[PDB]
């Protein structure tokens, strides 16, 4: 019940060197690397999620881990908003160009929106709890 | 061409209305009454928006007010990430309910994700910009 969910799988690593690309990484940053396996990991955290497999609460540990690392590389933590963002419109493109119908797009649309509400909300609160 | 604009234009007061009691505000915030003032205006630069009445750029002098008004509430700034997901999902819903065709639908969720994107990651951005 989800090609969506194939397709990335199989993808993962063509997503991840394309989406890279694509981001705000500052040379600079003592947690370039870790930027990249973050999004590995919660690449897959999606997987699972679109299949039902993993609750939200289960990316939180993540979510907390960008955010120390966000406070150290001493950057503005809306980057890290544009960078989850660049990563949710390629999903989206992805779901439309598989071109499922209306029913399984808005039950997508709801598990993606859910997703990825969750890492930037949480995201940005941890940063402002943790710098507290 | 849009009666999910039509439709939040008749029921701007309402939809407000259902709103305020959904989101995270306090008594003691000292900009309590501007975060209703600055939703109004919101919606109405939303349903703009989706008219192709006003670009994007356009939300960003009310982004940065907002993130001033948060830094002197001095709450945590995913509160608003919060506050304006509730109105997003409540759109969301409304389209929903509205029964659009697929192709209507793609293209509409595309106009709400594009604004409400902009809108958080503008406010967040200006937020840490302004605070230092
Ligand atoms: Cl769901
Ligand atoms: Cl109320
Ligand atoms: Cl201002």
């Amino acid at each position: 019940k989800c090609l969506l969910c194939r397709y990335l799988k199989e993808r993962q690593e063509k997503f991840i060197s394309d989406w890279k690309k694509k981001v705000i990484i500052r040379e600079r940053d003592p947690y370039k690397e870790e930027i990249i396996k973050n999004g590995e990991h919660l690449l897959s955290a999606f997987i699972m999620y679109l299949k039902e497999e993993i609750s939200l609460q289960e990316i939180e540990i993540t979510s907390k881990k960008i955010a120390r690392e966000r406070i150290d590389a001493k950057v503005n933590i809306a980057e890290f908003i544009h960078n989850t963002n660049v990563a949710k419109i390629e999903i989206m493109n992805i779901l439309t160009l598989l071109n499922p119908d209306l029913q399984q797009y808005q039950a997508l649309v709801k598990k993606i929106n859910q997703f990825f509400d969750h890492l930037i909300y949480y995201t940005v609160h941890s940063y402002y709890e943790q710098k507290a």
